[PDB]
C-alpha cells in the first residue's frame, strides 16, 4: 500500500495527467483520450529510467515498477478506446497504419510482459525492449496526422513535444545507454567462498569507494568467459570504502553459474545503492527477521558495526542446517554484543516462525526479508499486536 513516502511521485503523476487533461480540452477536446494515452506512455519511459529522483519520489524501486505497469495499462486502455472509435483493424494512409503497427506492438509486448514468467529474463528483456520501436511509430502517427498543430508557438506544441521528447530520451538511456555510462564502480573480484553447499560469498575491490547504507543493493554485471553481463541484484553484504562483498545463493542460470564457475580476478562493474531498508535509520529499538539468503542485509549491518548501539531481536529461519550461512558470524557478534539477540529457527525441527504469542517491543521497527509469502504473514500478526509497529520489507522481484 502506499503512502506519504510516495506522495511526491504520485503528485506528479496526477499533476501530469490534470495538465495534459486541460490542454487538450481547451485546445482540441476531440483528442483528449489519445492525448492522454500518449502522457501516460511517456511516463512509462520514465518510470523505468532508474534514476536516483525516481526512487526518492516513490520511496522503493518495487512502487517505481508497480506505477510503471499501472502507467502501461491505462496507456493500452485509452489507445484501444482510441482505435475502436477512430479505426479499424488497418488503415488507409500512412499516418494511420503507424499507428495501427504501433498498437499492435503495445499490445503484444504487454501481453508478453505480463504472462512471460517462463521466459528467460534476458530474451524477456529483449522482447521488451520493442515499446521503443513501437514509441516511436506513434511519434510518426501523431505528427503526421497533426501536422503544423503540434509545431507552433503553443500549449499544446510544448505539451507534447516535451512530453515526447522525455519518452524519447527516457527510452534511449535505458535502452542503449543505462549499461554502458551508468556504471563508474569498476572492479574485481578478489577472493571467493563457498558457505554452504549452494551460496559463494564474492569479495570485490573497487579503483574507487563505494557509499552505501546498510540494507541497500546494487547491480552487478560480470565480465568472464561464459557470463552474461547482464545486471543482476544483489544486497551489498558488507565492505567499505574499495571492498565490497556479496552473498549469492543459487537461484537459477546465472547464479548457479556464479557457484561453480566464477573465479578470482574477473571483472565487475557497479552502478550505485539502491533500497530504502536503511537499518541505520530505524528505531532504538529494532526486529530482524531473515528467510534464507535474505539474511544478507543484516551482514552488512554486522559487519561494519561491531558494536551494537541498538535493542535488536534477530529471527533468522533457514531450510535445515545445511541452508544456514554465517552461523558463526552470528553466534560470534551475539556474544560481542550484550543487546543483540539471535534466534535461530530451522524449518524442519523447530517449525514455523510464528509471532502470536511472540511480543515485539514498544515503538520498534521491524526489518523483514525475505520470501515474500512468509512475509506478508508475519506482518499481518505483528499489526494485530502492536498497531503501532513500523514495518519495513523488501522484496526481490520486479515483476
Ligand atoms: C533488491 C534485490 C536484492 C537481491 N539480493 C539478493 C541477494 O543478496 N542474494 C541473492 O542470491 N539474490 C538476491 N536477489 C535475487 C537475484 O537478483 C536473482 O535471484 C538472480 O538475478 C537470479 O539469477 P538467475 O538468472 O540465475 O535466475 P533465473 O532463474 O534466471 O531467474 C529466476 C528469478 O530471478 C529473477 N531474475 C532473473 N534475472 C534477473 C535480473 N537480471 N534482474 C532481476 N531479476 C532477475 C526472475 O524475475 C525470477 O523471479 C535480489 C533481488 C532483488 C530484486
Ligand atoms: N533484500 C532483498 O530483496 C533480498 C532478496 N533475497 C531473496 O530472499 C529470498 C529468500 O528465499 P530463500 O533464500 O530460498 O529461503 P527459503 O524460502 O528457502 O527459506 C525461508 C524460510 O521461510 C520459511 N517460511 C516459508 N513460508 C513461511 C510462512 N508462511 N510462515 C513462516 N515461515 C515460513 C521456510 O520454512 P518452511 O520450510 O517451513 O516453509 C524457510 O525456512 C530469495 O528468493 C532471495 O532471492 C535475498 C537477499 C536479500
Ligand atoms: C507501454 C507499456 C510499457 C513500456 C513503454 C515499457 C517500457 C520499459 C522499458 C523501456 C524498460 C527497460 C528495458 C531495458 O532495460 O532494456 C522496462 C522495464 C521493465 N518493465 Fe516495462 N514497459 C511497458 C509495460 C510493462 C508491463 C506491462 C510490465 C508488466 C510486468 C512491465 C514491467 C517491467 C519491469 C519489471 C521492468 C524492469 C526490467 C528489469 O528489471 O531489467 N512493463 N519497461
Ligand atoms: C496526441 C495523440 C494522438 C492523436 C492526436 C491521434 C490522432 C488520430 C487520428 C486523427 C486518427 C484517425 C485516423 C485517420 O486519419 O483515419 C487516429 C487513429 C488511430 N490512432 Fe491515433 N492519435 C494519437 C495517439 C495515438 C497513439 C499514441 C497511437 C498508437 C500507439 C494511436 C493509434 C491510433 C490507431 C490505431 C488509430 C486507428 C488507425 C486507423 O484505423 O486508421 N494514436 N489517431
Amino acid at each position: 500500500e502506499f503512502s506519504m513516502k510516495s506522495v511526491k511521485g504520485l503528485l506528479f503523476i496526477i499533476a501530469s495527467f490534470i495538465l495534459t487533461l486541460l490542454t487538450w480540452m481547451n485546445t482540441s477536446p476531440q483528442f483528449m483520450i489519445p492525448g492522454l494515452a500518449l502522457t501516460s506512455l511517456s511516463l512509462t519511459f520514465i518510470l523505468a529510467t532508474r534514476l536516483p529522483l525516481l526512487e526518492s519520489w516513490f520511496h522503493s524501486l518495487e512502487k517505481v515498477y508497480t506505477v510503471h505497469k499501472f502507467t502501461a495499462f491505462l496507456s493500452i486502455i485509452l489507445l484501444i478506446f482510441h482505435n475502436f472509435s477512430m479505426g479499424g483493424l488497418w488503415g488507409s494512409r500512412l499516418a494511420a497504419q503507424f499507428g495501427n503497427l504501433a498498437i499492435y506492438i503495445f499490445a503484444s509486448i504487454i501481453l508478453v510482459a505480463y504472462l512471460g514468467k517462463y521466459i528467460q529474463y534476458e530474451a524477456w528483456r529483449w522482447i521488451h525492449r520493442l515499446v521503443y520501436l513501437a514509441y516511436i511509430l506513434g511519434l510518426f502517427h501523431i505528427y503526421m496526422i497533426m501536422g503544423n498543430r503540434l509545431l507552433t508557438f503553443n500549449l499544446l506544441s510544448f505539451l507534447v513535444g516535451s512530453y515526447a521528447l522525455l519518452g524519447l530520451l527516457a527510452g534511449f538511456y535505458i535502452i542503449f545507454l543505462y549499461q554502458k555510462i551508468s556504471f563508474p564502480y569498476l572492479g574485481k573480484i578478489t577472493h571467493l567462498k563457498r558457505l554452504n553447499h549452494d551460496t559463494r560469498e564474492i569479495q570485490i575491490h573497487l579503483s574507487r569507494p563505494f557509499n552505501y547504507q546498510s540494507g541497500q543493493f546494487a547491480f552487478l554485471k560480470i565480465f568472464q568467459e561464459g557470463f552474461e553481463s547482464a545486471p543482476h541484484p544483489f544486497s551489498i553484504s558488507g565492505g567499505h570504502g574499495q571492498t565490497l562483498y556479496f552473498t549469492v545463493k543459487t537461484s537459477g542460470d546465472h547464479t548457479k553459474n556464479i557457484y561453480d564457475n566464477l573465479q578470482a580476478g574477473s571483472k565487475v562493474t557497479l552502478d550505485r545503492a539502491y533500497g530504502h531498508m536503511i537499518i541505520e535509520e530505524g528505531r532504538e529499538n529494532q526486529v530482524w527477521i531473515a528467510g534464507g539468503i535474505g539474511i544478507t542485509p543484516f551482514i552488512s549491518y554486522i559487519r561494519e558495526h561491531p558494536i551494537l548501539d541498538k535493542q535488536v531481536h534477530f529471527y533468522y529461519s533457514f531450510r535445515g542446517d545445511e541452508n544456514a550461512v554465517y552461523l558463526d558470524l552470528l553466534r560470534n557478534y551475539a556474544q560481542k554484543n550484550p543487546n543483540f539477540e539471535l534466534h535461530l529457527i530451522d524449518s524442519t525441527k523447530d517449525g514455523y516462525l510464528n509471532f502470536e504469542q511472540k511480543e515485539v517491543p514498544e515503538h520498534a521497527t521491524v526489518y523483514m526479508c525475505g520470501p515474500i509469502s512468509m512475509m506478508k504473514a508475519l506482518a499481518k500478526q505483528i499489526k494485530k499486536q502492536n498497531p503501532k509497529t513500523e514495518l519495513i520489507y523488501e522484496g526481490a522481484k520486479f515483476k
